[PDB]
């Protein structure tokens, strides 16, 4: 009854999509938790900010997109009428499973918000605080920089920049919140797009999922069979008996040309 | 005995639903404990609040929706007498089932009552205060939105405060117990109607749902099955054994034509 | 012999009531302790501890009332002799099943009684009292609403506090043993008067209740296998073989129109 | 072996009764350290008492004797020579296993002393005491019922509330020793009365029992099974074949007044 | 169930992708927290980061490579058209298992950062800094290398280290990243001429892995079995009897010249 | 399934060097932290040092050698064509199992380094310091001496002294990377000239290989069971009968004289 | 596959060498800690470590000789050509496993080298100390040797102190080293001439050795079943039937002679 549930557990697509978010969730929580510091230089802060925030998501969307062996097989189909929108559901189907990953870290990584303080404190709008009118452009990005790494100025210093980051996490919070919703409305809009322009009925749909599946399943069991079965011909034909038989009554020994015969595999 | 009691589980809409409603509250809980800081700005505060109250109560619903199989089934019967309210039973059933997270979602976010601070902390009614005259509009809406984040005042101001904050934790457990009674009220009518529309009887009914349910599960499984063998029928023509059997007599070496025959899966 | 002692448990009603009774005092403690203050204002106290000492019984009454199965078929029946004291019968048993939750969850919340400090703390007959005299009828309430929630004042109020707080506690737990003995009486002679009314003699109403149960039970099944049947029959139609056989000697293609064909369920 | 030593222990009575007396004690524990809090007042002190001394017990005596299934079909036979004296031994029988609650929880409530200080510090006999001379009536009855809650006033004081608190303590523990020696020696002689007057002899007691157990659970077995093959041949008579066979040959199509057919159980 | 799971996993190649990278995270993580001291001396400096920094990464290099043992075949083969491009697939497929290890220890030697800080402490180009203009060259070098390891100077001097750990440690962390995007998007160009140049169509490629894989386990099984019987044979021919057999009925025992005769084993 | 995994890891080269590598580092390691403890005396203490760095290395390589049991019939063969080139590959794998011990040893051993601070504290390059230039020879090798064993001094020594052992942990380590460089560069040549240098193809190898391994273990079991048979044999000319038979009919005591002749075992 | 395992650890020699020295080294450990104390008299020192030192390895060395069974039967053998090689090889072979207990033992105590220093703390040269000028020899004596167990004196005692200590451990563990090197070679040279003087071949030895342990083994099981056998036969003969068998038909009670007849064994 073990390996009934685990074969209905990997076809439910719910599972996977909830086990690829909860490993990015936990990656990166510990991502941040361990290798993230704030340089806060002067020019050197939004570069190391916007890493962080976005070269993980794209390289885990490329990531989910190449590991897919049915996109290899679908794009050498079209590298050098019917056929282009189902070749177009395949690819639809193999996308909607690999976006799942970039989208919950940008989610996450957005809502705890560490990352965009660190992103964008020096485009901060300080154009009304009493302490930022005498001081000169460069010093004023000086102490602007440092407030998200260290703290060692005076009360009202201190509480302008707990107001700026608070700003700025509330911004970081709406940020992730808009792109939650858009995305998943553009998800949605898109499923509705998938089902409408679908040229297959609702139930021809499920046998050629299953057939698409089961094709690929068999020709490989098949594949492997006859290699073997061929490779023990040969084998046969060296020796003089079965690998798998018992009590062989011809043993043939090999001469100095047969393994010269053996060396090429007929590819 | 093991597969007996997960099926009678599974069956068992009771066991779902307050699986999904155990999930939604301690997702809430730790969501909440985890990454909620109220910005106490003095205008961007009430969609801070209602963001966090709202968007994931209807993203919940949109996907308790959508993830409903027979849902898609169902309305690509309708996009382009009895089957018609047949339509609207299983709409119900589905809606029935799908409904349970974001009411349990704003259930428990409304009784904890800390969102709701956090949403009308401005709109607090502050009209019979002795230290609310002399003071300004600018500055009266500062110190106003300053009260649910941090504390920094004398005695009298904590005092008015936590006044305040009772006040609005009383209004957003009346809020929450409110919408539980109008909620359950609804849905219990919502219920009698459906009961009282149907042109089916009450036996009639099982033995509906149960073909409904039998009838996707045999047609996947048979489906399934005629691909299967059909597939292993062209492979027997392309190799010349059946992947299935041992002690295979004749094999037929491929030739360079019929892997393009094999190239194009007939649809 | 798991089975067994499991199908002995569900039928004992005993344990199900036990059960009932000890989720409901859990939850009740964890709810109490969880998200309940008291606002203490001057108007809105009563309504305060008045939901939560109400609300919440005849929301789980009515909810052991409607997820009944039994109920909503004897209420079509009756919706739009013999028969009329046996359906009396029948809403007996199921009211009997109900009504355990709201009973203990109001008989543990009156006898904890920190639900009905709350609730009267207002309507406290202070006539007698030393420091009470001379406060105008504003402030009085605005100090007696006060005693609930938090204490500030010298020892003379935490004095009259506490002997107040002392005397709401007694009354609640009288009226929670009024309850119960009140409710234990009523549900004997309700019993007493449902075996005096019964027509059916001792021997009979066993007999009528296994009948009932499991014409239930075999109906679904027998209900369940002939769709079964049925739809496997319409499969053998459309793709010319037997979803369970093995070693299929036909298998027709199915055309562009029996697709059409197999669209409708036949109600 | 596991059901053998089971239904050994379900029919020892001495393990039932222990398993109930030790529900009782750590009930009454758990109850008395939760929900126990004396009023201190001057007139609503001995009711507070009484209650918690009284009520549960007859409450659980009353459940004891409810519960029991056998009684309702004797009260049943009763309600409108030898069989006289039968039942007279059946209610006993009843009475025997239904009287060990309420007479433990008495006695643990006693001995443990904490529900009488409360129930009768009131009516101390105070005549002989250096303090309670001058004192008036009232102040006296305040001061008096003011020992079991708290304490506040100098040693003299504490001492004579002391002295008065072990006088209760003695009072309870002498009381709950009576009351525990009076009823064994009571179920003693009653049983030696019940073995004085049974017309019945050793031997056809045990047979007599032992038949009326089997009595009722082979008639309950026998018209469920019977029940069960009726509603098998309607719904053969209504389908068209047996629920439990398998290769159904004939499938019956219902009509629509077949299922007004079945719409009436025949009672 | 187990051997199964076992050998699905064994060919997942992305299990043993993730297992070697969470083994080399795991081994520079304690390698570093263990054995790692800046000795910050004057010139001895960048050659110890260099080291940690690159040395480990080509030792493991070549160790993925030279422990494949399909490599030193394909060396073989090509050491003193079709097979050359079957060739140059065969050293792809390895190169790709091979790179995982020295890359990922590039990229988590470089995240964390602590190895390129003792790297470049002597290359911190300090020319707009108010201390180091009066200070020779010579000391100047001694009081920059004394950075990392260790602080005894007052705070501006701490000020400036701290500075200038923290640019180094966005050197490092920039680097990392532009590593990590380089390589990911190499080898999937790499993997996209590798499609593109392959002769062999999608299915036939399948076919080829199973192919060799299966023909090294075949030819080893066989080889062992034939080297069984071989010594076997010569065994009966010594002693008189099968090695496997029981109840020999002769035994022959052996003279000063058979074990001179067994001393050479044909080769 | 167990034993299959049992012999496949034994077979497998990897998991044996790993497991002596993982041996070696966890004794050093003990070793280290258990028994060492610098003399720091005035001769005595390079000695000390060069003790633990070489004699472990070289009793670890001469017992993986000789513990080999193939290396003492190889050299037996060689103690008093192509046989001279298979005994030197059967010697280079010898060597390539048995080298593994001592260089992990030898390369822990410094990488750590505390062996090597103590090997050469006296050699310390000390001409440009201080305190060094009015003391007298002798006192400068007692107070260079000791150093690495404890610290008594002032400031200036301390830190002098911080510096020489961090100068000589950079020695160790660079030390330590150059051997573990140079020995896997000689390790891969080796490997490259025996691949070079064998007469035999790459197929032959494996049979070569194969038949030596189970010549040996067959050799051992045939061995066994025919001198087995001869020494029951003989027991049953002294006993008459057969050590495993059962109702033996005839038991013919043995005399005084047949002791005397089972006293020797014909060699 | 538990005994198997088993007899094939219990052939490794290896296996067994190697729990023999974890045996000695954790005996020696804790004999160690446990009741060792320096005497630090004026004579009776060098006796006390020299016995800790020596006696315990002779003692494990004729243990270790005398409790292998073989060398009991070689030895009655040679008590009162070839034969006297193969005698010399086992007696080698028994040598072999025997030594390594008190080469360990010796090792370990040497390498802690806590027994050394309570062994010669007397026979320091003492010669160029400021100290131990004036001091006349007996008193020379009498604080020289109470060194090792106690410390009450000033500074520059315990400072000399030390340094004798530290060069006793360097003396102790440098006499270590070369025991383990001198015992290796020795045992390599030993084994090199086994090999050497072995008049039989590489395989003849294989035979011999098996042979020799299953004779043992084979002779001890046919000796016991003989003897059973006999005893057997004298029981049938006294009672008249079988110890194994059921159902005897015939029981002669024995006689007042017969008692005396099985009095002797028969030797």
């Amino acid at each position: 009854t073990l390996n009934n549930i685990v074969s209905s557990l990997q076809r439910n697509g719910i599972f996977i999509n909830s086990l690829i978010a909860a490993l990015t969730i936990g990656g990166q929580q510990l991502f941040s938790s361990s290798t993230f510091s704030c340089p806060c230089q002067v020019g050197k802060n939004f570069y190391y900010g916007s890493a962080f925030l976005v070269i993980p998501a794209l390289i885990l969307l490329v990531a989910g997109f190449a590991l897919r062996s049915q996109m290899w097989t679908i794009t050498g189909e079209y590298c050098c009428p019917l056929e282009c929108k189902l070749a177009c559901l395949r690819f639809f189907s193999i996308t909607g499973r690999a976006v799942i990953a970039p989208l919950t870290w940008l989610a996450v990584t957005l809502l705890t918000g560490t990352y965009y303080e660190c992103a964008a404190s020096e485009f901060a709008s300080v154009d009304h605080y009493p302490m930022f009118d005498n001081v000169s452009a460069s010093k004023r990005e000086e102490i602007l920089a440092g407030f998200p790494c260290c703290r060692s100025a005076p009360s009202d210093v201190i509480l302008v920049r707990d107001e700026i980051a608070l700003l700025h996490r509330y911004q970081s919070q709406m940020l992730g919140w808009i792109l939650i919703t858009l995305a998943t409305i553009a998800a949605l809009v898109s499923c509705c797009v998938a089902k409408c322009c679908s040229p297959l009925t609702s139930l021809q749909h499920c046998y050629w999922t299953s057939h698409l599946q089961n094709e690929r399943e068999l020709f490989e069991q098949a594949a492997e069979q006859h290699s073997r079965l061929l490779m023990m011909h040969r084998i046969k034909k060296l020796f003089g008996f079965i690998p798998g038989s018992e009590d062989v009554k011809h043993i043939r020994i090999p001469s100095c040309q047969d393994w010269k015969d053996i060396s090429v595999p007929t590819l």
